[PDB]
C-alpha cells in the first residue's frame, strides 16, 4: 500500500458510475466524478466534478472545487459576457479556488504569453506604470492649454479694437468705406479711399489725392479741405492764416484812400493852372 | 484495486487526525491534511493543506501547494494591501502553482466576469490597445500644444508694442492722457483728448478740436498751432508762407514810400502855385 | 478503506518509476508522475506530471492538466517573450485549466499583492477607470485644443498686416527705412526716421522734424512739403492759399499803374509851371 488514510468515520461514497471517492464521509454522485479529502461532495449532475481538499462542493459540470470548503460557483458558460472582450465568450468549466464567503490568492506564476494564458501583478504593473505617464501629461497638458487661454484673451483684450476700427487709442476713425492706399514710393494716407500718388507725400482724409511730388494733400480737385485753428508764421517757412493777411487787406484800403484824395488832390490844381 | 502506486522505498504516512497520504516517503501531519505524489509533505500547523506532486511542501493554513516541488508561501492573510485596490483586503489560503525558485504559467483560461475570477492576457491586451491611444494623443498633442506656443509668442513679440504706445514703427506717440474720439461721420483724429465733432474733418494733435465741416484743425480756441517748414503755394488752392508774405509786406513798403514822396511833391506845387 | 472507484474496465496502470495511477484505464509512464480519474494519460517523458480528471492528457515535463480533458500545451519554457515583460523570463513548468478546444474560468480570488501573483478583474477595473479617465480627458483637450487653432488664426487674418505695413486698413504707409520717434512729451510722428522733437508737435512725413513747441512740421530745413487741395481761411486762424494771395497780388498791380500815371501826372504838371 501506498495510500494511507487516518480516519474512523462514514466510510467513502464512490456512487456515480466510475466515479473516485477518498477520505471519509466523502460522498461521490456524478458520473467519472472524484472526491479526494474530508467530507467531500462531488453532486448529482456534476460530471466530471472533482472536489480536492476539506468539506469541498463540486456543484457544476465539467468544473473544480479546489482547497479547504469551496464550491463551484458557475460551471460552464456559453456566450458569456466576459470584461473588456468585444464578443460572447466560452468556458466549458470553471476551476474554482474558494467560494462566495472565502477567495484565495493564487501564487508564484510566471507572466503571460498567449491571450488565454494567466496575467500577474507584475505585468499589470507595467500597464500601470505606463497609465501614470499618461496621466501626468495630461495635467501637464491641462495647464499649458489653461494659461493658453488666459495668454491668448490677453491678446483679443489688448488688441480687439484694432480689427474693427481700424486704430487704437490715439488714432481713431468713424468709416464704413473703402480702403486706403500708399500707392507711389515713400508715402502715407489716412480715411476711406485715400489715394495718395506721389513721392513722399500724404493724402489726409476721407478721399483725398496728393498727386504731386513731396505735397501734403487735404483733399481732391473738387472737394477740398480747410484748416481751423493755426498760427501765424514766424518763420520764412511757416503757414500764414487771416490774422495776418486781414491786416495786409486792410494796409492796401489805407494806400487805396490815401490814394483817393491824392487824385483829387491833383484834379483841382490841374482845374486851378487853367483858372488861376 | 484502482489505485496502483509503483514504489518500493518507505511508506506514505497519513499522520494528523483525518489525513490522506499517497505515494513514497509522503508524511502528512497537518489534520485533515492531503498529500500526493512523492516525497511530499503537509507540515505541522498546514490545517487542511494540499500537497500534490514531487517533493511538494504544503506549508501554510488552508492553503495548496500545487506540481513538482512546489512550496505555499504565503498562506491565508488579513486586512492586507492587495496591488490596485484601495481597501484592505483577505484571504482564506493561498494556491502556490510554484515556489520561490520556480514559477509557472497558467495556461487555458477563458477570460472573466466577476471581480473575483482571474484575468487572462487577452483581456490586458485590450487596455494596453487603449492606453497606446491615449500615449499617442498625448504626443500628438504635445506638438500642437507646443507649436500653438511658439505661434503666439510671435503675436506677442510681433505686435506688442500696438498695446503699449497704442502706435506702429511708422505712428509714434507719448502721452499718458484720455482716449482720443471721432464724434462726427467719416472723421479721423490723433491724440491725447482729440476730440473730431464735423463732418470729415481731422483733430491732427493732443487736445485738437475740428469742429466744422470738412475742415483739419490742429488745435482748439486757446491752444493753437504753428506749420513748420512749409513750401510756397503754386496751384490755385496751395498753402501759402511767410517767404511770400514778406514779399508782399515789403512790396507794400515801396508803396508807402514812393507815396510818402508824392504828397512831399504835392505839397510843394500847391506851395508854388500860392507863391509864384 | 477510504479509496473506493466504483468501476470495471481496464485497470489503473502505474508504469513509471514512483508513479501513481487511480481510476479505470489510467496509464500513466513519465517517472514520478500521478495520474487520476478517468482515462488519465501521464505520457513518456512528462517528469513529475500530473493529469487529474477524465480523459485528462500530462504532455509535457513538470507541469499540470487539470479537469476533464484538459491537455499540457506547453510545458517549463527558458527564457521566453512574457506579454508586457521587458526582458526574457523563465518557467520551471505549466499549470494548464484546458486544451486546445476548451478554456476554463479561474474563479474566487483574492486580489495579487507579490509581481508573481494572479490578477484578478476587479484590480483590472482600477486600471480601466483611470484609462477612461485619461481618454475622455484627451477629448476635453482635443477640442480645446482646436479651437484655439481656430482662435489664434482669427488673429493673424484679422491682425496680419499690421505686423508688414505696419498700419491698418485706413491708415497705410510704403517704406524700408529706419523706425520714427516722439522724443517730446505728448508728441507724435508719422513715417520714415520721423524725428519729432518739441512739445505737443507733430512731424508728418517720411524724415521730417517739428523742433519748436506745439508746432506741426511737415518736413526739415533742406526737404519741404506743399499742401495742395486747401481751401480758403476764413476764420482769423484759417490757413491762406493762393487764390487769396494773388488777389492780394493783382490788388497792388492796380495801386503801382495807378500810381505809375500819378507821377507822369506830376512831371506834367511840374513841367507846365516852369512853362506857363
Ligand atoms: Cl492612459
Amino acid at each position: 500500500k501506498y495510500y494511507h488514510a487516518n480516519s474512523t468515520e462514514e466510510d467513502s461514497l464512490a456512487v456515480g458510475t466510475d466515479s473516485l471517492a477518498m477520505g471519509a464521509k466523502t460522498i461521490v454522485n456524478a458520473d467519472a466524478g472524484i472526491g479526494i479529502g474530508l467530507n467531500t461532495l462531488v453532486m448529482a449532475d456534476a460530471i466530471n466534478g472533482i472536489a480536492i481538499g476539506s468539506n469541498a462542493r463540486a456543484n457544476h459540470a465539467n468544473s473544480i472545487a479546489m482547497g479547504n470548503g469551496s464550491q463551484t460557483t458557475r460551471g460552464a458558460q456559453t456566450d458569456y459576457t466576459a470584461y473588456n472582450m468585444d464578443t460572447p465568450q466560452n468556458s466549458v468549466g470553471e476551476f474554482s479556488v474558494g467560494s462566495e464567503d472565502g477567495q484565495r490568492q493564487i501564487t508564484n506564476v510566471a507572466a503571460g504569453s498567449a491571450d488565454t494564458d494567466a496575467v500577474n501583478v507584475g505585468q499589470l504593473k507595467v500597464t500601470d506604470a505606463q497609465v501614470s505617464r499618461n496621466t501626468q501629461s495630461i495635467t501637464n497638458l491641462n495647464t499649458q492649454v489653461s494659461n493658453l487661454d488666459t495668454r491668448v484673451t490677453n491678446i483679443e483684450n489688448g488688441i480687439g479694437d484694432i480689427v474693427t476700427t481700424g486704430s487704437t487709442k490715439y488714432f481713431k476713425t468713424n468709416t464704413d468705406g473703402a480702403d486706403a492706399n500708399a500707392q507711389g514710393a515713400d508715402s502715407v494716407a489716412i480715411g476711406s479711399g485715400s489715394i495718395a500718388a506721389a513721392e513722399n507725400s500724404v493724402a489726409l482724409g476721407t478721399n483725398s489725392v496728393a498727386d504731386e511730388a513731396n505735397t501734403v494733400s487735404v483733399g481732391s480737385s473738387t472737394q477740398q479741405r480747410r484748416i481751423t485753428n493755426v498760427a501765424a508764421g514766424v518763420n520764412n517757412t511757416d503757414a500764414v492764416n487771416v490774422a495776418q493777411m486781414k491786416q495786409i487787406e486792410d494796409k492796401i484800403e489805407e494806400i487805396l484812400s490815401k490814394i483817393y484824395h491824392i487824385e483829387n488832390e491833383i484834379a483841382r490844381i490841374k482845374k486851378l493852372i487853367k483858372l488861376h
